[PDB]
């Protein structure tokens, strides 16, 4: 029955209002492969809103590995890994990821999102504590709410606040600190040296979500612990396959005892069907290419350094990024929606960040680089962004 | 740091003990397509533990649709549907599913699990209520814990308990009842006529999780509301693509206003990458086949009726199934593990259900049918189950 349900959703008017104003630019229906240019409404659009940092979703070797796995294993495993849904190739990919991030063992999940839910829901319990950076990804927030522990946020990269909040807690309790490695929004890197120093002093477990780090920072792209040299101070390395690795799924890697506990207790791996064969093979083939072909990471960072320097030369107000995510401040929700839609209509795709996610005065567009971008495409996008920021009177 | 983390996992010994006894049969590494027979350790094994109810993961038309979508769209969309991860083919599949279950609109999620998290987390809030059948799937439990509402369980298919618990609640509050359609464990069907009658009296929203119903019950497999004729008393129809539809992903279908609210507010669709092109195409091609080829549902139910009658003729104690899930009571955890492993070693794959999921005296194996099973395979599996139940002294 719909009376009270209709009341619950009655005040949600922003989408209605964006559509009526001709500003709506969510769920844009793309007609072609994710690439540096995409087809929308039959027209070519420069893509600066992707997470495919290495441009690998179009690599013919990765496509063919996925098509070969469909031929051999079919379209799905139709069960959780726990029961009838494990393939030899899942176990292969766990062993290859464990080697890549320097840990004993890994367990796959069918999404990155579910890879956070698993460890955060089942390791800390009643009378234990989870400590979260306040800017942590939604899936970390949600995973911790699925635990039976007390969840405490600390100020963004605020080591004095992390230390003070840990200091208040009973000695006779377990603690886990979970942090993004590279943070989605502003593209900044966690203070992993100080956070791990604090963790060692309080015997707190450390988990790092490397969704935006893997393929980006660390030796051969192995992520944030690899970037800092702190493999032996991080208990759990989480990743996704949907960004650099050009697929779908994710993992958590760690000590074999912890991982065996995880793979038999995490509801998000016991009660969810396993990754499709095509995505296992695509991830395996992408992981080989990231390591064997250093040019992809090389070219991502040349494009990042070039675009950041061009944006700063043209006087754009950038956030404190340390990654291929270039946050460009606009500081008005209305102007952020307008700029986003004007850029779309001029053939440039960027992602808006608006209230209520951020305060109006911190609203921005995110301009993300891929290895496969050209300096020409970058120059065309920044040319158009200068024109639209002028038209919009930012 | 690992001291307290090591203590948290120190008491988890069942897997250690199963391995040391030679009983361990979780995460069995399959080497071939999910089918009526699978390859494990180079040897053929009859598969009676699948959720591929219509045997479609091996259908060459579905394989080829998935391989064609890889060719055209590549390996991944590398973003949430909300931003850069929507394709024309996602929207197509939403429109086709909306038509199939008789609703205005649908929103895809990248797993079935995440399809529950989305509506249960974001529709009922502070001062509202979610009412859950106590046997509801883990993902429903978890989705409701992600809401800010008060979650109340009611006795399994207990309409007097549902009615009494709703009667206690403030009038000036929103309520949502969420139920499995077909329940995973015992294969029983919700009392949807009485539950919807109660829901209408209290103006509670009704959501049905049709993971085990779609492709199984309802006209042309359209699910539990279709089975009862109660489309207009169910607000939200959730499904997965990982079972009958032979893929990965899921959906929620409902009224366009509700679905627009959902697709802009559910964290599990805003902050998780979209389904791969291959799984969109496989699901679209499977959905066509389920509707156009009635023989698949036909044959699933002939196999179910034949196997249930054979099992009852041989004196097995069955649960109160109304589906292709045949729960066979053993009522000892030790015997359940032994029977499971002995059947594996004799070339028969079934799924155990043990403490702490159920009480020892209710431990059972689940024997699930597929359309593609033969009466010969059924007879061979039941022959071997009679031999092992004798050896085990059940």
């Amino acid at each position: 029955s719909k009376g009270k349900l209709g009341e619950k959703i009655s005040q949600f008017k922003i989408v209605e209002e964006l559509k009526a104003k001709g500003l709506y630019a969510y769920f844009r229906p793309i007609q072609s492969k994710q690439d540096t240019e995409v087809k929308i409404d039959g027209r070519r659009v420069l893509m600066f809103g992707s997470n495919s940092y290495l441009g690998l979703t179009t690599d013919t070797r990765i496509i063919k590995a996925a098509q070969d796995a469909l031929e051999k294993y079919g379209t799905g495993c139709a069960g959780s890994r726990f029961l009838n849904g494990t393939l030899d190739i899942h176990v292969e990919l766990e062993e290859k990821l464990s080697a890549y991030v320097g840990k004993e063992a890994a367990i796959l999940f069918s999404t990155g999102f579910q890879s956070n839910l698993g460890p955060l829901s089942c390791l800390m319990g009643r009378n234990d504590y989870i400590l979260l950076d306040e800017r942590d990804h939604a899936s970390i927030i949600d995973g911790s709410r699925l635990s039976f522990s007390k969840v405490i946020k600390y100020g963004h990269n605020n080591m004095e606040d992390l230390r003070a909040k840990l200091s208040r807690l009973p000695e006779d309790s377990a603690k886990l600190i979970c942090t993004d490695g590279i943070f989605s929004m502003e593209g900044d890197i966690v203070n992993l040296p100080e956070l791990t120093s604090i963790a060692n002093e309080f015997d707190a477990a450390v988990m790092v979500d490397d969704a935006h780090s893997l393929g980006v920072i660390g030796h051969k792209g192995a992520g944030t612990a690899s970037h800092f040299g702190l493999n032996d101070d991080v208990d759990l390395i989480m990743g996704t396959f949907s960004k650099s690795l050009a697929s779908l799924g994710g993992f958590v890697a760690g000590d074999a005892d912890v991982i065996d506990f995880l793979k038999h207790n995490a509801r998000s791996v016991m009660f969810s069907a396993s990754m499709t064969p095509a995505s296992v093979a695509s991830t395996l083939k992408a992981l080989e290419i990231i390591q064997n072909e250093p040019e992809h990471i090389e070219k991502l960072w040349k494009n990042t350094d070039y675009a950041k320097a061009q944006l700063l030369d043209h006087g754009f107000d950038l956030g404190a990024t340390e990654s291929p995510i270039l946050p460009i401040f606009i500081r008005s929700n209305e102007k952020t929606f307008w700029v986003t839609k004007m850029l779309q209509d001029d053939g440039v795709f960027v992602n808006p960040v608006v209230s209520p996610a951020v305060p109006a005065e911190e609203s921005l567009i995110r301009f993300s680089l891929m290895a496969t971008h050209t300096y020409d495409q970058i120059d065309e996008a920044i040319e158009k962004m200068v024109k639209v920021f002028k038209q919009a009177e930012v």
